[PDB]
């Protein structure tokens, strides 16, 4: 199944993409990739040795082969202990219709480069109400579940729809309603989620828009700017109460939801935006041999 699944969708990043992305390797990047491939092979590894996976790890370690082998090995260790390799069957987030309003997290269509768009309304989160029903451990299970649906279903379909490899998502994080107090209360979840993201899903973040940022924090960020990695800085966007134009630059109006200033609508019979999962991975044109992605609840 390994070799056919990847033949089922375009595997080249567009050429104007960052160096070391599939299809765009120079000689040395190619040598390093072959080298790390063989080094993992000899260690007795089989699956997930494709070009995309390994160039993500390498980009994450600036193509240092040894540290990339390291990070890969730790990631597989975590996959075994956590049960990731089967979570899509094992875990069932039956509470979602109940607690979605208390931490809106949802995927919706694609940006102009073909990336699935991911939305988190962090500033509206109410862990008081969420903790009446579920736990942080289960929230993180759902997050990994969603990441696995991204990798196994959302990205292959997005790649077919865009005509080229799609490896990343475009995140929109709404800060409207945030406070120091609610920051402390979400701190533990956000830090766990980040750890998972950076270490077991490297280079999956393509854009990261913060919107309704408080005036203070964005001024601060412009001064603090040199302290971050320049690539990371170019993927980040701080915006205030008027973000609609800058979002509509990156996401077609019929893809971006109305409440953020586009034209895309969801009908509230199914439970509206917070419970939806609309995009090319639900489109018969783009669903491939992997089948359609599972729904999160029934
Ligand atoms: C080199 C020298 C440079 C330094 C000098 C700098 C000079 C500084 C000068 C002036 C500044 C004035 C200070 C007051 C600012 C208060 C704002 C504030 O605290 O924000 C809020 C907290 O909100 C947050 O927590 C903000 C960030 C949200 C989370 C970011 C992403 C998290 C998820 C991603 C994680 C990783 C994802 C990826 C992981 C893989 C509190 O809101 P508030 O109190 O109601 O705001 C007041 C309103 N006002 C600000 C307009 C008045
Ligand atoms: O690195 C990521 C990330 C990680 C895995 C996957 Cl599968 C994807 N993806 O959809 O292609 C993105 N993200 C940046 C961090 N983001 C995040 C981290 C912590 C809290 C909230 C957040 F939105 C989530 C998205």
């Amino acid at each position: 199944q390994e070799k056919e699944f990847l033949e089922s969708y375009p595997q080249n990043c567009p050429p104007d993409a960052l160096p070391g992305t599939p299809g765009n390797l120079d000689s040395a990047q190619e040598k390093a990739l072959a080298e790390l491939r063989k080094l993992l092979e000899d260690a007795g590894f089989i699956e997930r040795l494709d070009d995309s996976t390994l160039l993500r790890f390498l980009r994450a370690r600036k193509f240092d082969v040894q540290l990339a082998k390291e990070m890969f090995e730790n990631c597989e260790k975590w996959r075994k202990d956590y049960g990731t390799d089967t979570i899509l069957q094992d875990f069932h987030y039956d509470e979602k219709p109940l607690i979605a309003k208390f931490y809106p997290q949802y995927y919706h269509k694609t940006d102009k480069d073909g990336r699935p768009v991911y939305f988190e309304e962090l500033g509206a989160v109410n862990l008081h109400e969420m903790n009446k029903v579920t736990s942080e451990e289960r929230m993180l299970k759902n997050l990994v579940w969603e990441y696995e649906s991204v990798v196994q279903y959302r990205l292959p379909a997005c790649s077919r729809a865009a005509g080229h490899l799609v490896e990343t998502s475009c995140t929109i994080m709404d800060l409207k309603g945030i406070s120091i107090s609610s920051a402390y209360s979400v701190m533990s979840y956000v830090r766990e989620a980040s750890y998972i993201s950076q270490n077991y899903y490297p280079e999956r973040m393509g854009k990261f828009y913060i919107i309704n940022a408080p005036f203070g924090f964005s001024t601060a960020f412009r001064l603090f700017k040199p302290f971050l990695d320049p690539v990371t800085v170019s993927k980040i966007f701080i915006l205030g109460s008027s973000y609609q134009k800058e979002l509509l630059k990156q996401i077609p109006a019929e893809n971006l939801p109305v409440k953020f200033g586009g034209k895309s609508e969801v009908d509230e019979s199914k439970g509206g935006l917070y419970l939806s999962d609309i995009g090319p991975w639900r489109d018969p044109k783009y669903i491939g041999p992997e089948g359609e992605a599972p729904e999160a609840f029934s």
